[PDB]
């Protein structure tokens, strides 16, 4: 009874669940974008669009304290009556770390937000200072860590306590709540924080605030490498055990001299798709809960016996800003690269026989270009139509192509898609049905960020060497050049390499969301007409017609209200110390 009670105390931790299409921190930033006319399904339209609202939203924050609730109940159904005192310990351990990531969670999206440390109005808190916020679940992720185990339903590890404390530490060292958050004026008007008044949030930089997440970023990664018994994911055999055929790359033959490369393709792919029963021990928190898949899928895969075509709904669609800051393959922005294509001749037929369609800039890439991204020309999957990859005709709208003539208009927005987290034995049948292979966990937390994280604090602080060192096993594993010194430079700081480093390893893993945030550039990246594609809405273009660069036709803006989820209006009203975020 009691466990029962415990496992049900997890039930929200699959809160703003990463990678989920309909989702908000998915499929709004400027990774990839939905068509337009799938606004109507979830809440990514209104958040994308700025029609979210006070009476107009996810209320993420009725979920996350309803389950505080649970926590909290949970404890004192334990202190009335089982199991022996270590084991209580350890549950009242778990609760702990649960509390704290709910809370965790809640700041995450709404900014400055009530502390709840137990289960009349007037009595109620409202928001605590931004600050006093972070040690609060600092403090008491430092707690449950110290009686969890490092290693072990995904349950709570000291591991899973300290990275989950280090994100947080980064966060709040960030520009928007370390110097830059855009509404100064904005505070309390009757409730007030111990020791800050009725400040919210802070609005003057502090050095010390990235001195404490380097330590605690450092703690994280040495735990999780250590006791937590974790590594990156560096397998670069599994295709061969599941006897398949290494992928097709334009430009990259499948030839002695190019093996090294096209198993590096491969071993991206499953890095992100196996679970620890595979030999993946680099994901230190992952779910049950999965994600669905065809959203992402092309339009026709493969025509059944009856006349039928399995099909997917193809509107996960990447963006020309993503496809132009993942790597070359000597691991620059192709923009910078002096080797690569001219920009100018991007959109240029790659004139490789049999598939003219494949554009210049989709050839001389890195692998983990290939392995999670897809194109005009190119393969999608590897067993996938009845046991062979699926060559995609962007441009032919009786296959893949825009057709407004198919039953909700499902089509890809850029001309692009992605196959990230797609397993390459997943396979179509003729005689009807599939396989996806084996499913894996939704990752929330692997080593790879830890070592994103170091770096960003080492380059925040001024230790470029360090951070070079902190981003060169992502790199190495992800088989491009490692960064040294010289690489360094006016025009591509130790920032801006561990701000991309970032944006390509955890791309569509629910983090640009949160990060362009925190870096306060929402206007830079989110903006009005600054996501593009090709010329992908017009159905049965040319290949000059369609390769060209096009601005993505839908209502996006960035305003910075849009920093912060807006707190339901009818919470507002329940709870009189309660104040709405700014611009709402
Ligand atoms: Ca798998």
């Amino acid at each position: 009874r009691a466990l029962g009670f415990l496992y049900s105390c997890y039930g929200g931790v699959s809160t703003d669940l990463p990678s989920a299409y309909l989702g908000e921190i998915n499929s709004t930033t400027d990774e990839y974008v939905l068509p337009y006319s799938w606004n109507t399904d979830g809440y990514w339209g209104a958040y994308a669009f700025n029609t979210a609202s006070s009476t107009n939203q996810d209320w993420l924050w009725g979920t996350t304290y309803q389950y505080i609730g649970q926590c909290y109940l949970f404890l004192q159904k334990l202190e009335n009556a089982i199991a022996s005192d270590a084991e209580k310990e350890q549950w009242r351990a778990e609760c702990q770390f649960l509390v704290a990531y709910y809370h965790f969670a809640t700041l995450r999206r709404y900014g400055p937000i009530p502390i709840t440390d137990s289960y009349p109005t007037s009595e109620y808190n409202g928001r605590f200072h931004f600050d006093y916020c972070v040690d609060w679940i600092a403090n008491q992720l430092d707690e449950a860590a110290k009686v969890l185990p490092a290693n072990r339903w995904g349950r709570a590890t000291s591991t899973i306590a300290k990275a989950v404390k280090a994100r947080l530490l980064l966060y709040a060292a960030s520009p928007l709540w370390n110097g830059s958050f855009p509404y100064p004026n904005w505070q309390n008007e009757n409730f007030e924080t111990p020791g800050y008044g009725k400040a919210l949030v802070s609005n003057t930089y502090d050095k010390s605030k990235w001195e404490r997440a380097l330590a605690a970023c450092q703690e994280a990664l040495t735990l999780a490498t250590t006791s937590g018994d974790r590594e990156l994911y560096d397998d670069d055999e599994y295709y061969s055990r599941q006897s398949l055929n290494l992928p097709f790359v334009p430009g990259v033959a499948d030839v002695e001299d190019n093996k090294e490369f096209l198993k590096n393709v491969m071993k991206m792919r499953y890095a992100v798709s196996t679970r620890e029963s595979e030999g993946n021990k680099e994901i230190i928190w992952g779910l049950s809960n999965q994600f669905d898949f065809y959203s992402r899928y092309p339009l026709r895969i493969l025509k059944k016996s009856d006349g039928t075509w399995h099909a997917g709904y193809s509107g996960v669609s990447p963006t020309l800003y993503t496809f132009e800051h993942f790597y070359t393959a000597n691991g620059k922005l192709p923009e910078k690269d002096l080797d690569f294509t001219p920009s100018s001749e991007w959109f240029e037929s790659a004139g490789i026989s049999s598939r003219e369609d494949i554009i210049k800039l989709n050839v001389g890439r890195e692998p983990r270009f290939y392995a999670w991204m897809a194109f005009d020309g190119g393969d999608y999957g590897t067993k996938f139509a009845a046991g062979s990859p699926l060559k995609l005709e962007m441009r032919n709208s009786e296959m893949h192509g825009y057709n407004p003539s198919l039953f909700n208009r499902d089509h890809s927005v850029t001309g692009f898609l992605t196959q990230k987290f797609v397993d390459p034995v997943t396979e179509f049948y003729t005689a009807g049905g599939s396989t996806s292979g084996t499913s894996a966990p939704t990752i929330l937390f692997r080593l790879a960020e830890l070592y994103l994280n170091v770096a960003e604090c080492h380059a925040a602080l001024g230790n470029t060497q360090e951070a070079i060192d902190a981003l060169n096993p992502v790199r190495e594993r992800a088989g491009i050049p490692k960064l040294t010194l010289a690489d360094i430079t006016n025009n591509m700081t130790i920032k801006d390499w561990v701000h991309n480093e970032r944006f390509v390893e955890l791309w569509n893993e629910g983090h640009r969301f949160f990060d362009v945030r925190r870096w306060a550039e929402g206007a830079k990246y989110f903006g009005a007409n600054k996501r593009e594609g090709l010329n992908a809405e017009v159905q049965s273009p040319t290949f000059e017609e369609f390769n060209k660069r096009t601005t993505v036709d839908a209502p996006y803006v960035w305003e910075n209200r849009m920093y912060l989820n807006p707190v339901f209006y009818n919470e507002v009203y329940k709870n009189p110390q309660m104040v709405q975020a700014p611009g709402y």
